[PDB]
């Protein structure tokens, strides 16, 4: 354990260089390059530097069984790439955690293997570069009074997060990943664990950014505060529509009668069309009367927020005898795969929302799943995450209004596979 | 790169070998160009969460899939924009060569985006990721296509042998504009859309009229769910490959590939139209 003294000055406590600038010797030297078995305990003022404009290429360096605790971060300089952090701790950092400010001749396959990265007080700045997280855990929480330890991708950076855990402790709530410019984030075979009071989103996708989720355990049931102030109760924020998810599932299941506790992956995984009345008509929907009087439908400007749409459908029940079905079907079904269904609603009549799955001949292939929307004068988000049944060809979203004189505003209807 | 004067350092799978390439980088230095992976027999290659980086004058393909081989790409950064020399002499400007049609790709994307007005700089993953049918006139008719007149006189369409190469099809569509007043749309729609996932669109064209090619996405009721992406095909007397790689928009149910010809007496030969998800 190397504890930095209080009198230590400068910006760096350790700089890793290669005074051999010769090509012939590079592979010979870098094959055996090793730093192992040291815990560095800083005082939050000095960084670790890798490379340098005057250094030879620092690559294929194994940093194994090492700790970088309470430092001012790890900074990549010129000529630093393919560094292997092999089971290391990078925790309790001050001001910065990892600095990659697009240095020259740097960034190829930088891998964190089984790394413990928690309680940091500064961002992971990935301006370009290629970063791999494998069986890592982060962020747990942030250093109180400092900056969010966000993994911030910008320019043309890529980041893989696989076989790991994205978890926040109770009382911790901040964005963990941001994707900007033409950056890309891929998360696979991992768990994302959010405490009950988590009120933002773990991932924000901006610009030309891409986010892809693959066989991940997701917190899609239980919370009514996730993504407070976003377009929907969604796991991925931002306005970039380049969102992909396959094989993801609710962590420990989903109580299908409590759509009020549901969360979707993203509002852009949506094969519904005109799901918020943005066409200023009801194209892709049919309204089938079932009572004595006529239920009416219109498109209005009463919305919970205008982050995606400024319109909503409004179904009106003028008499106790009026009743109707408001229906759209979506040809987008893969049996055995989970789907997401979501919508905002403000209901003052009796509305039964349901989904069922039909085959190519229109036969229902399984029992429908219904949910009575609570009555009230506020918008609330509802979502269902469940598995597509065998034989399904098209999903059918239906709203049945009846019984009570009033109406329901329906905003941003969403259905897609995750 | 390769050792100068020696053999290609190709990763050559034969018989019943398997190979996984994950979390890594497949990159060639400037001035280096050779096939990096070959798949033969009943071998299988899977590439995941990796980058494939090709220099400016790279002129072949990094992967060749032969026989009963399988190649699968998963969430990879691909060089799909910028080069007109990739896969020189192959059936299309494609990243995977060979004749094996067992090609899969999900979650792949152009490395740093795609300037959607420059289809002349586009590259596709594979011509076998194709849900277009009769995309090259191989049926000797225009099944799955519609010709709709929009001007005076009549634009005509035939299938003929005018091709850039015979590696996949020996036929092409030929649209002919007889007068300056003639105009028509030549359209196929493909029900194969996953919102949020990238698509590939590609075709060979040799154009002496005014041809606006475009793709747009329609819902199940035929409404466009986003602005169409159009590309004016350059005029000339040579075949060139054009491609667009972009993201399927929300609400998309069917992709609509359209060629609008008008204005100039002449024609356009269209060869090996390709659309699929990657
Ligand atoms: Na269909
Ligand atoms: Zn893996």
């Amino acid at each position: 354990t190397l504890i930095e003294s209080a009198s230590a000055t400068g910006d760096y406590y350790l700089t890793i260089v290669n005074t051999d600038t010769d090509y012939t010797n590079r592979d010979v030297i870098n094959a055996t390059a090793l730093m192992t078995g040291v815990s560095f305990v800083g005082k939050g003022t000095r960084k670790l530097a890798i490379g340098g404009s005057t250094s030879g290429e620092v690559s294929e360096l194994r940093i194994s069984n090492c700790g970088f605790i309470s430092t001012a971060g790890i900074e990549f300089l010129d000529n630093a790439y393919r560094i292997l952090f092999d089971k290391c701790a990078l925790s309790r950092s001050f001001t910065n955690s990892v600095i990659f400010n697009s240095p020259a001749n740097s960034g190829e396959v930088i891998k964190f293997n089984h790394c413990w990265m928690v309680d940091n007080g500064g961002p992971f700045t990935f301006k370009n570069g290629q970063f791999i997280f494998d069986s890592c855990s982060l962020p747990a929480g942030k250093k109180s009074g400092y900056f969010d330890p966000v993994v911030a991708l910008s320019d043309n950076a890529t980041t893989v997060f696989t076989n790991g855990n994205i978890e926040y402790q109770p009382g911790q709530s901040f964005v963990g990943f941001t994707v900007d410019g033409s950056s890309r984030l891929s998360i696979s075979d991992s768990t994302i664990l959010l405490p009950n009071d988590y009120s933002t989103v773990p991932i924000v996708n901006n610009g030309d950014g891409v986010v892809s989720l693959n066989n991940c355990s997701l917190p899609l049931y239980g919370s009514t505060t996730i993504a407070t102030g976003f377009a929907t109760r969604q796991l991925i924020g931002g306005l970039s529509k380049k969102i992909m998810s396959r094989g993801c599932y609710p962590r420990a299941g989903f109580i299908t009668s409590n759509w009020n506790l549901g969360c979707i992956v993203s509002p852009y995984i949506n094969s519904v069309s005109n799901g918020s009345g943005q066409f200023e008509n009801i194209s892709n929907w049919t309204l089938s009367q079932t009572g004595t009087d006529v239920v009416t439908v219109t498109t209005g400007n009463d919305v919970p927020n205008d982050l995606m749409f400024s319109t909503s459908f409004v179904l009106s029940v003028p008499t106790v005898g009026a009743a109707a079905n408001f229906t759209q079907t979506i040809i987008d079904c893969e049996p055995g795969r989970y789907f997401q269904l979501g919508f905002w609603a403000k209901n003052t009549t009796t509305t039964l929302a349901s989904i069922r799955f039909l085959d190519q001949q229109g036969n229902a292939v399984a029992d429908s799943i219904g949910y009575n929307i609570p009555v009230g004068n506020t918008f609330n988000f509802y979502a269902l995450v469940d598995c597509v049944p065998p034989g399904a060809y098209r999903a059918e979203i239906n709203f049945n209004v009846s019984s009570i004189v009033g109406g329901i505003a329906i905003h941003n209807v969403i259905y897609g596979l995750i």
